[PDB]
């Protein structure tokens, strides 16, 4: 195929302005174009769309490329097809175990299953429809199920999200593309393959994971929901199995740990058993809300409401006198601050949107880095203890209700702790209790957020508006531990055991966690292949 890039077309171009641009650029008639894909559609945020098209032409394309050698924007389309590194030897009697069915476990298990390894996937949480019952019900009737909530269950933490797929580091093996093609293959909107800043929306995420679960089952994988791993079978730096919370055993010498960074109990057990772990730094802050219209105004203006440009977003970063860095994270256009606790007596904030991104508010976590040996002890589990501390406190300030501590921008900045709501209303649910957020984070984080928000007002007008809403505590932005593994993908002090995903400290989102899943599946495969060789 032939790749043409830097095709500029007005925002409101008619259909097949694309094809016209193919013929204009390659001097070929419509009739020679067998087909084309949109490989990338972006825009310059100052409108004009920017495409990169991959084109199948009839005849000798090799000849056509030659006549354009001197054109930088006419390349040969790279070979982006995912390569299965192996296939399961027919010898196999041992099925690899995968612990957790978030994006990371999802791809470790899908890739293992596609290579005929017949992986067993366990998930402490539930199938996504019952999970949705448990979670929406927590949000409404304040009854929390510690095993089945925003953190735990089918699809892991990705499920109740805006489903943004973030930029990644370099990826010559096209892991990224492999993840998204599977998404699309399972019903995700085709758009996500080429659009800039793609998003899937929580509802689409739900139908998607189901299909993908069916796809792994059909392939010979096994998926056991409401099934929690509570201990590992260890013997001389070698794992040979796992024990379930029900007391059942499963024996295997290949075990992927992809449990997310909320698997605190699991983290405790791993410590108790001597698996190696290091304190990892991370961020904490508050969910902030403004009217989504005030963001549309600051980013677009008249072109606001356009069905392509979508709901506006933003991305902000401030270096405070404090020495700390405040930034915005998981920004959710027209979305909902969500109640993300997985623990009794703890309040946790995060963010979510629907595909349509049509709620009244724009939100995002405004967070600031904290570090082991600066902000808490340096023992491996100390970040966790510090989180639980932050979460217990917010529950408390929130009225032991599962309501969330909240304060208007205006008085948090100023210290006028008491004031009551303006027009920006809380999306957090069960609900919120106005209070003094100064009490909610460490003195240096509050000071940094305090400095950062007006500095943000300068970047987007209204960001420091008095009525804007600050909610809850966002405490779980990345893992407080590194379950270090090294080039082997194996725990540095335990063979057969594969630390993976966000939980391990090796991913930071849906796409990257999925990418890690693939890499891990590939290394479990290779290892098994090398083992089965003779
Ligand atoms: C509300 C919210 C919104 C988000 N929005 C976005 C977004 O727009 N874009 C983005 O890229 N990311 C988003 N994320 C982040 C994201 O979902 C994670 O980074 C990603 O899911 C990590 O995948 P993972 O498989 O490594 O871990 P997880 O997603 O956390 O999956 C871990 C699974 O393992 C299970 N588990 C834990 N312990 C055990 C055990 N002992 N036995 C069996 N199972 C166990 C858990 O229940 C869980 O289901 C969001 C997260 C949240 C909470």
């Amino acid at each position: 195929m032939i790749r043409i890039n830097e095709i500029k077309l007005p925002l409101d171009h008619e259909e097949g302005a694309l094809l016209d641009a193919i013929t204009k650029k390659l001097g070929i008639p419509a009739e020679k174009v067998i087909s084309f894909n949109v490989f990338r559609r972006g825009y310059d945020a100052r409108i004009h769309l920017i495409y990169t098209l991959d084109i199948i032409v009839e005849g000798d394309e090799t000849a056509l490329l030659a006549k354009f050698a001197n054109d930088p924007h006419v390349r040969q389309t790279p070979d982006m097809e995912y390569k299965f590194v192996a296939k399961a030897p027919e010898n196999l009697t041992e099925r690899p175990i995968v612990i957790g069915f978030g994006p990371c476990g999802l791809f470790a298990g899908l890739v293992l299953a596609q290579m005929g390894f017949n992986p067993i996937i366990v998930e402490r949480g539930k199938e996504v429809r019952e999970r949705t019952k448990d979670t929406f019900g927590f949000w409404r009737k304040r009854t929390l199920n510690p095993e089945s909530n925003v953190q735990f269950g089918e699809g892991g933490a990705g499920t109740f999200s805006d489903g943004k797929l973030y930029s990644q580091v370099k990826d010559p093996n096209f892991y990224g593309r492999k993840v998204i093609t599977e998404f699309v293959e399972a019903g995700a909107p085709e758009e996500i393959l080429y659009v800039s800043k793609p998003h899937i929306g929580t509802f689409k995420l739900v139908t998607m994971i189901e299909k993908m679960r069916a796809t792994i089952i059909e392939l010979g994988g096994e998926i056991r929901f409401s099934t929690r791993v509570d201990d590992l079978h260890m013997e001389d730096g070698q794992i040979t199995g796992v024990t379930l919370s029900n007391g059942e055993e499963i024996k295997s010498r290949h075990v992927v740990l992809a449990v997310g960074h909320s698997a605190r109990d699991t983290f405790e057990m791993l410590h108790e058993r001597g698996v190696y772990m290091e304190a990892k730094p991370f961020s904490v802050g508050f969910r902030i809300e403004h009217k989504q219209s005030m963001i549309d105004e600051a980013r677009f203006g008249p072109n606001a409401g356009h069905p392509i440009l979508g709901a506006a977003d933003y991305k902000l970063v401030h270096h405070c006198k404090n020495g700390r860095t405040v930034y915005s994270f998981c920004m959710c256009p027209g979305g909902t601050v969500v109640a993300a606790t997985s623990e009794e007596g703890r309040v946790v904030t995060n963010g979510m949107s629907q595909y349509s991104r049509a709620e009244r508010n724009a939100n995002s976590a405004i967070v600031v880095g904290i570090s082991p040996e600066v902000d808490y002890p340096g023992d491996p589990l100390a970040g966790i203890r510090f989180q639980r501390e932050l979460e217990s406190n917010a529950y408390k300030l929130g009225g032991e209700n599962y309501d969330a501590p909240a304060q208007k921008i205006g008085d948090f900045l100023k210290g006028r702790d008491p004031s009551q709501l303006g027009d920006v209303e809380p999306s957090f649910t069960p609900g919120i209790k106005l209070t003094d957020l100064s009490k909610a984070l460490p003195p240096f984080a509050v000071e940094a957020i305090r400095e950062a928000i007006p500095a943000f007002d300068r970047k987007i007008k209204g960001f420091a508006s008095e009525d804007g809403l600050l909610t809850g505590v966002e405490t779980r932005t990345s893992s407080p531990v590194c379950i270090k593994r090294g080039k082997d993908f194996q725990s540095v002090n335990l063979k057969g055991f594969y630390p993976a995903g966000e939980g391990a400290g090796y991913a930071g989102g849906i796409l990257s966690a999925g990418i890690d899943g693939i890499k891990v599946a590939e290394a479990v495969a290779r290892d098994i292949v090398a083992a089965m060789e003779n």
